[PDB]
């Protein structure tokens, strides 16, 4: 659906992501630190993949 | 060709990208930002797939 994935049958997956932050209007801030997750909840943080700076 | 994929058949493709930036000679900028596009044509930026620096 619009923001999640409904597994048909569970087994072993490739997973890829990729995706790009930036800032928008203003006075661009001096530093961002990201972290990426993904998870069985809203919050599900069971396997995080990559934190960049 | 040298420069360029000529598609069989059309459909769905994982393609991986990996490329090195790096300065040689004389004194080292402060600072480099490199974007990579995946496109039909030379100029072509149709999938922008990622910005570092």
């Amino acid at each position: 659906s619009s923001n999640r994935w409904l597994v048909g049958q569970g087994g072993t997956y490739y997973v890829s992501v990729t995706c790009r932050f930036a800032t928008t209007g203003g006075t661009p801030p001096t530093y961002m630190d990201v972290l990426l997750f993904v998870g069985l909840s809203p919050t599900g943080v069971e396997n995080f993949v990559i934190r960049q700076q």
